[PDB]
């Protein structure tokens, strides 16, 4: 059918010539809640509203401050790989942190004590590459593709140092020099930059593995989150990554939220920090309160960005018949959250009921029990 | 069928969740021109994306500068009116533009030296009201759907100073003593905002024409855009209204662009300032030159809002079997712009020649008048 | 009598309309010391300029930003409630630290795991909680009145996120949703915000602790400052609690400085950052030394804020009959001061004589004890 | 010989390593004048300490905000070309003015409404080039070398928008369409920018001059500035060029001053906006006395750029036995300046007496008459 | 000789007056390698290019942000005195770290316990005063000469905090009541700053060490550089002093470099932050990569500032044929660098020969070490 902004006695027909398919994907946004009010900035954004570079071995797509301004913090590439092809090594001042949603790859990254660390990712695998260390991705046999974050919002993923482009913009006697080799030893170097190329599908990881002068890396720069105990609750699953359990994750606090049909991330908020999300599959939606009385309702579908302003309160409701799968992404060194539910569950209960007007009808059903992930009875 | 990110040897199938029904609107994003090149601005986005505020008798929704950051200088509402609906008495900083897309409606303006100016708006009409000065739209039997735009990207349809609200939060002994009334006699005035409000057809335009002390308005807040002739060429009309034609429409020089099946808008650039476009009706693609050998190609159907840096060079393409009806939008005094093909016409053929690579057969096919609309052969 | 800003053989009498009652509370300002020089920023503001929220309950009135430009990090509400009146449960992006001037209260904070912290305030007390955690006051019988801090000087006392308003803009089927609960249970929430309401006293404070699965807080949120030993001087004495001594405060340090009439709290500077200040009672001037030859002189009394910017010289000096009695607030995790005369007795008598041109009767009468608070002899 | 930084009994000899070349280029720098006091802003740079970019046909080398911070409006380009040699057909965002230091050069330029002006352009002529409007520059058989400036310091001499640039990064179907040809007619199309290339001398400017259906531009593009009768001063001369003689320059006002040795450019200041200097031959010493108490001397010679910020007081003294010959830019419809002398022969005698503590033996001296260069007695 | 800007076949003779004395400083800014290309900010400028404070001891000439805007975060002093002269007792906002390049001096400072630190300093030795604490500097016997760097870039030499100053704007009362003398005893203070003034030297240091009630304090303020082990490699040697080993200097970490004729600083680059560099003396030649495929080249000598925004790629080539000596200073509490060659000899040689097409000739000359300073063959 054809959907009309129209609530009870509120609205009207579309008169113009209109976006059918997005007015469907958006059922929240052409009909809000009557509880909306108020201007509140866009926290909804579609990876396939962007322009997609393509490569030979695959490409890449980026949400960033251009496209979401909200989000200044933080910005996001979606990335593609096939079979054994190359992300040329590179570095860049953001701290990246990645989760792999299909496929598998290898990752290389040295330290500055020249330790140098090479391990493979495979799907709900994380892996985090502190600002400036240099580093690369090369897909295995069934390819990859995955979510890259970045902790500055005015990231370009165009603006990377590549290995093969810095070399070519280094005059040729001072590259010789550098190596104590001769210019013409040289002369075959690349004259632009690669970035992503296709390249034959590289050994078992172990022959990889580079021994050196300076020791073992402190701590790994992989994460297998999808292996740890995950919090569950009623309707869904929170796998939590940040610098406490991944260690090197300093920059970036992540949760993998797995939302049951029926079921809805409690309200709650984030009294640490802006919080960025990324939809992997399913249908949602979640409406942001941002105090003096302004809220806002946006929709969420496989392949959105939402964002939520530091400390505003929501939830994230499944609101398709599949499982709503996304990420809770924040800049900080850990996770935190409040509860609604707990909070009052925590409180003496007359003065809970002095506040809301309800009794203890209502006050017995608090839980001191944080349950992230709530199924409708 | 299920579009993928592949250009001949270059890109791959996608392989995580996806939004096919977003992809299949953006052949152009999802698969980029190989001449595309380097990180540019989100330059587009649709009102169906953006959250709509319901009221009795109509519903409006906006896309500012918190959707689409690029656009600073200019924002813009959908509204839309049942009949005899009233967009309340109100006013703003900035000034307002707007084209009636859909239905009739009856706007006041008052000046000030207290000179009001009251007239019907049909479809093709425009209407402009400087910074400041007082407003109200009132539906006729149709109904009204229509654009509008504001010449600065901030604005917020949410912060409108309105008569109501205004009386709402001024003491009542103050009201009472403005009007040299009691307080009894003003103890009914609303004591909220109305905003939009059902209300009954209002009669004939003559006779709600006020008569006043202080003489007509000098220029007229109306225009009958459609009513002008237009610039015609091989595919498609262009018609222009600026402050040299419609008087008042100092801040704002627009043009209502119709590009028929197979046409395409030429290569232009605008040396003034930059564009504000929307999207009435059809399907088109266009690429911005960013300067620096960047480029990048957007697509847009009814419903979006498109933006051109200031000088930045383009083209649009109908690439759909129905016309494409757009506005180009500018925050100037007057409307301008530099025709590629007259450009390079009024040059010496053997100049251009050294600077394309290309003989007379080229050279020779240049044009002196400009096109702004031309068909493919 | 009627003062003049006539100093010597400088200034002239006012022979425009003028406010006397503002002139005799600013004799330093209206006739400055002939030592002041040059453009020095506004570091003097009144809570009696502010317009005063008013609720059922009691009342809330600010000094932010936007009322004293200099302090851009730091704002404050002086906030009253009568006995039993509610503060409502809320939270903000900002940490609130407080001082109790008039009355008791008690606090409610759930943290983050959480884990209940409830406790009865007193005159002199303080409490601190942490950048988004949530949190309440009621005044018990006496009622209470006291200043609150905020680690930005942009907060805004009406944006607070409150329990009810966010409820009041959720939906209502998510809320039940939320809760286990039906829409009918909970048909009842407050429409709008309650911010502040009368209620009827609480029960003594160990029937309110809460019992939770989580555990007690590592660390108190509330802080005895008056019991604490102070730093007594000869004209005065001073309580500094930051993060060292009140463990959560770790945005904010804070010191109470009594000075005694004929006393003065001596020249020194802050090494670490800007002060913020709030004047309970009494009457003072300060000079604060800008650099360049630059300070400025202003005055002081109950009600006043106070600034100092990050390392500029100052003294507070006692002016009237009364004992001086305010507060100084620093965005920081310790508190430091330099004093002059400690900073001379330290360096050798001939290179502190080569500096000054003065001889051993001066360098004799300096102290290597640091003594805050000095009095005139 | 050796100079060092000592005058009269303060400074000392150099210790360090040292530029001993660029010191003897500065000595006002090195030594200040003992009425220079305080922290002024740099107002000097050379072209020189800039990286040249070389092309086949010529170079350009610029100065701009990146260079020096304080010009934030203007920016210039030292460009030079060899005989014939094209620079290529471009536009961009900002006004450009030009002064022609060596040589001639043919300048095209198209404008809105497509009509041409093609014109030879000598030693000591200008040009101005509206925003956005497209322009070429091709040198004659001496070759060019000559001086642009632009109304953004932001300006980069990278980012012009080229002809061959634009097209090829536009899609090859759309050029096509745009020009009524096949994709094979335009296969040769340069795949990059070309910017600056040599080319065979052109022919008679006669043979050029483009007739079109739309008319002879209103007011020419180019100026000859040293054509017009010059102000005549004991030791100099001033050519002024601004939007009233030359009326296409509506953002650029422009003088040409020449400085005899033993003659200064008078004390003056600039009523309007800031002046931006360049200096062409000779060398000089400035005073920019910046109010409350504030002045620095600045040194400049050829290829140096200077600044003087909006009215602050200066004179630009001839220090070398060489004509001093530089430029005084304006971003502004107008010159205009305030002259010290002219100004004080303007009031009374008694009045400005009073002011400076000298008697008639000192106001006899004024003149009336402004003279722009003073010649020492 | 007179150098061109021509490279081959590009470029041409420069035509117009021109600097040759710096185009023979710059050779390779006039004369770019032909692997530069597009627009990069100015990391370049001289000391001698700066206005020079002259007092009686000696002098102080400052390059902040004013003059190398790029470098927003670091700014520099070059300060001279002669035997005896007094730097007067001062403080500021910012640390301070200097490097002693010519003579001896002695030091004070007293922290905010009231502990003080009394050291006399030498070529190649280090002092770093935190933020906020008071210091003086005197020169022994020799004089001395020194560059300060400052962790604000907008530092500005003339506005620091300064004991005569202050006490020259405090009224005279307060100061006689702050230290319990009468005002007659304290006539003969300074109505002015001193700032830097002749001094008889002082006596041994032992003399001057101050015992005090409140202890030694903790870290030295002073570190001796040039005693520590240097990395030693094939052509130089490198000294770092950051917070691990010189402990105080917690906001600035430092490198001093000596590259040997022939030999030049690696390629590498920081991964923590920008880097600020002075040439000490010899001369230079760095390229700045800058990611995008953006480099320039810029030329150093004895007294030139240099910076190397954070992460960007660079090697310093020591280009003269004496020993080019030059510090690296970095805002942070360490010092770090990536190698490309260590980077490349961590990772599978065949993955590099993927990368730069180039064979086991080549990875078989890697080294797994690193050596900050090479030689060429
Ligand atoms: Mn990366
Ligand atoms: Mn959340
Ligand atoms: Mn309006
Ligand atoms: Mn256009
Ligand atoms: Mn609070
Ligand atoms: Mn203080
Ligand atoms: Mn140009
Ligand atoms: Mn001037
Ligand atoms: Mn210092
Ligand atoms: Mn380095």
């Amino acid at each position: 059918d054809i959907p009309q902004p129209i609530r009870g006695d509120k609205g009207a027909t579309v008169k113009i010539p209109r976006n059918i398919e997005r007015d469907r994907q958006n059922p929240d946004m052409l009909v809000p809640p009557e509880t909306d009010h108020g201007t509140v900035s866009n926290m909804k954004f579609s990876f396939s509203d962007t322009h997609n570079r393509l490569e030979k071995g695959g490409y890449a797509r980026e949400v960033t401050v251009r496209e979401l301004p909200i989000s200044e913090n933080l910005a996001s590439v979606n990335m593609r790989l096939k079979p054994g092809a190359i992300r040329e090594l590179h570095w860049h001042k953001e701290a990246e942190w990645a989760y792999m949603i299909y496929g598998s790859a290898r990752v290389t990254i040295v330290d500055e004590k020249g330790r140098s660390f090479i391990d493979d990712v495979g799907e709900g695998d994380l892996w985090y590459f502190p600002s400036g260390l240099p580093h690369s991705i090369q897909a295995l046999e069934e390819g990859a593709e995955f979510l890259l974050v970045f902790d500055d919002g005015s990231f370009s993923a165009n603006s990377t140092f590549q290995l093969t482009d810095w070399l070519a913009h280094t005059p040729k006697e001072v590259i010789a020099a550098n190596f104590g080799v001769t210019k013409e030893e040289i002369s075959n170097l690349p004259g632009k930059e690669k970035y992503i190329f296709e390249n034959q599908l590289p050994g078992s990881l172990k022959d990889d593995i580079v021994e050196g002068p300076n020791g073992e890396v402190p701590y790994p720069f992989t994460y297998r989150l999808l292996e740890q105990e995950p919090i569950e609750s009623e309707g869904g699953k929170v796998y939590i990554a940040d610098s406490t359990n991944f260690k090197v994750s300093k920059t970036i606090a992540s949760a993998l939220v797995t939302v049951e049909p029926g079921a809805m991330r409690e309200l709650h908020w984030h009294p640490n920090t802006h919080e960025w999300q990324y939809y992997i599959s399913g249908k949602a939606r979640m409406t942001v309160f941002a105090s003096d009385g302004h809220a806002r309702t946006f929709n969420y579908q496989a392949g959105d960005v939402g964002y939520v302003p530091f400390a505003m309160g929501h939830y994230v409701e499944n609101i398709g018949d599949e499982p709503l799968v996304f990420l809770e992404i924040f800049k900080d060194d850990h996770y935190a959250d409040v509860s609604l539910n707990q909070w009052l569950a925590m409180l003496p209960e007359t003065f809970v009921q002095a506040h809301l007007d309800l009794g203890k009808d209502f006050t017995d059903v608090l839980s001191k029990e944080k349950h992230p992930v709530v199924k409708k009875k």
